[PDB]
């Protein structure tokens, strides 16, 4: 007896198609109302913030409804005069660090069969030597036909594949999770029977509460991974077996009074572990900034046994100092790294890295954020990346993102939680092992109509550089790529030519879906890139980039910060349509076939 109040979940299926890192999710739920009265049913699931919703369909006993994508402004016009805000009314809202919650409550007719189907897509990003697919399993009821099916197709070949279900006991997971891979194809199938979903042999609650994680990576023996299909290309670059570069790293740490407690404790703990794993060939220094700026050595020193132990002692010992002189702290760390230009030229071939951690905004010294941005980029001058870590939600993170974007880096949020130390270690490991610097992927100008970022300051072990673009007509056959870069005292250079015979073979093995996903891979990366650029440019160019992002979101039907998806045919208590948006940083619906005629 799975049903609750006469409503049972007949089926809940997650189908993920991955093609050359492009992940295409389709989640389909069919709920049946056996009661002779009307019942409220829910379609509730979590999706990753990195994905774009591309389609949503609801079919109730032949009565079909579909989400129409439109300019966000147009979709939210119904909210202006209304008593609820579009943020509160939307079906999608943020629910965690990396996930968003999609929720709709619908009153269905008696003896009704309703099918929900949500589609969302993303380009998987490699980190820590793998791609990771996370699917939140939470039906809140027993499901007669529950299934997760992940179908992976990687031209370069799959090197490893794993599937983990934390909510399942080790014994239950083994018999129930089927996985296998050979050559280019990988498959994971999870099809628990109703009995296997039960917490106890004869109880109704379901153990299916948790996350279903699928991880994999592709064979990297072949350094060229150039995929061309129907005037669009994707180029994946991650050479293996390269020698770790020696690096010069300066940590700029906020020691404001606000850090008192867990934050300073977790920060120190992370620095101790980072210092403990530093390699003998590296050089480093530490900068603390409160109201006053203070550097451990004032210059890059080698990661000797003595220096590392002295630094750990310095880390354990420092105390907080009231305010936050962020401008002074950054300029001090930059000044130290720039000594390599004049005083310490023997370190010039190392990969330089600047990491800054702060839990608040500048309050001492120069506090004009726009001036700080100017001061920082004029001091670094594109010589090394800057990685800003925002600790907590009492800081202007947009300010940190723009600064990193203007200086060949990225910003990362550290959530105030019991695991902040592990979060900090997690991030640092992404940048800990630089292998190449000044990576320049070059393509024939006569063949490229558009392409994503093709210059990358540093390439790190475990990560990957990806470039996508659109090819001009009749230039696909001869398309090629040249990649230049530098190691530590070395020059890197390769050439990748499209393998026409292989491309045709891939098209046969994966079908026209290969062509579609390569193009949609390009569109996804282009849209994300447009959203990143627009936040770090003047307001005039911002409007230009916004219109580009709006047009691409509409062309490919993505729910992005510039678009919304509305469902005609449904209305809440106030006659408002269901609306689906991409969040930044209750109500129940009924079937309604009428709307006021304009």
């Amino acid at each position: 007896d799975t049903a609750v109040d006469g409503v049972f979940i007949r089926s809940l299926k997650v189908n993920c198609k991955v093609t050359s890192r492009f992940a295409h999710y389709v989640v389909t739920s069919q709920v049946v109302n056996t009661a002779n009265e009307a019942r409220e049913v829910a379609f509730d699931l979590e999706i990753p913030k990195t994905a774009f919703i591309s389609d949503f369909a609801v079919t109730a006993d032949g009565n079909a409804f579909i989400g129409d994508i439109k300019d966000k402004v147009t979709a939210w016009k119904q909210y202006r005069k209304a008593a609820i805000s579009g943020e509160n009314a939307g079906l999608v809202r943020a629910s965690g660090r990396t996930m968003e919650q999609f929720t709709i409550h619908l009153t269905v007719n008696p003896q009704s069969k309703v099918t929900f189907q949500l589609t969302y897509e993303e380009v998987l990003k490699r980190n820590h030597m793998q791609y990771e697919i996370v699917i939140k399993v939470k039906p809140k009821q027993l499901v007669h036909h529950f299934e997760i099916d992940v179908d992976i197709f990687e031209p370069q070949g799959i090197s490893k594949l794993d599937a983990q279900a934390s909510f399942l006991p080790k014994e239950l997971a083994a018999q129930t999770i089927k996985k296998s891979f050979s050559g280019k194809k990988g498959h994971v199938l999870f099809r628990p029977t109703v009995s296997q979903q039960q917490s106890c042999p004869t109880c109704s609650t379901s153990l299916l509460n948790g996350h279903f994680k699928v991880t994999y990576d592709v064979s990297r023996d072949k350094i060229c991974d150039l995929l061309v299909a129907n005037n669009h290309f994707a180029h994946f670059f991650a050479p293996q077996n390269l020698t770790n570069m020696n690096k010069n790293v300066v940590f700029v740490i906020a020691i404001s009074g606000s850090m008192r407690g867990q934050k300073v404790k977790q920060t120190k703990e992370a620095l101790l572990k980072i210092l403990g794993d530093m390699q003998p060939g590296d050089y480093f220094d530490l900068v603390l900034f409160g109201t006053r700026v203070q550097s451990w050595k004032g210059s890059l020193v080698q990661a000797s046994e003595a220096n590392l132990q002295a630094a750990q002692d310095f880390v354990r010992g420092f105390s907080l100092d009231e305010a936050t002189n962020l401008n002074g702290g950054l300029l001090r760390g930059i000044e130290i790294l720039n000594q390599v230009q004049e005083s310490l030229p023997e370190l010039s071939n190392h990969a330089s890295i600047l990491i800054m951690l702060t839990d608040g905004d500048p309050t001492e010294g120069v506090t004009d954020r726009s001036q700080i941005l100017k001061n920082v980029r004029n001091a670094i001058r594109g010589r090394f990346p800057l990685y800003n870590l925002g600790f907590g939600h009492n800081v202007d993170f947009n300010f940190l993102e723009v600064m990193s974007m203007e200086n060949n880096g990225r910003a990362q949020r550290i959530y105030e939680d019991h695991d902040a130390t592990q979060q900090l270690q997690g991030f640092y490991s992404q940048v800990a092992k630089p292998l190449l610097v000044d990576v320049d992927l070059q393509y024939p100008q006569d063949a490229v109509l558009a392409l994503t970022q093709n210059h990358h300051k540093q390439y790190y072990e475990g990560s990957e550089i990806v470039v996508a673009g659109r090819i001009a007509d009749n230039k696909q056959s001869s398309f090629k790529a040249d990649v230049q870069a530098h190691g530590e005292g070395q020059e890197f250079s390769i050439t990748c030519l499209v393998d026409e015979e292989e491309m045709k073979k891939l098209l046969r093995e994966r079908g026209h879906m290969l062509e579609n996903h390569v193009e949609r891979l390009w569109a996804y990366l282009t849209i994300q890139e447009l959203l990143a650029k627009r936040m770090k440019v003047d307001r005039e160019e911002r409007a230009n980039l916004s219109s580009q992002a709006l047009q691409m979101s509409l062309d490919y039907g993505f729910v992005t910060p510039l678009t919304s998806m509305s469902i005609r045919g449904m209305a809440d208590q106030d006659g408002l349509k269901p609306t689906i948006d991409k969040p930044s940083e209750r109500r129940t619906f009924v079937l309604s076939a009428l709307q006021p005629s304009p």
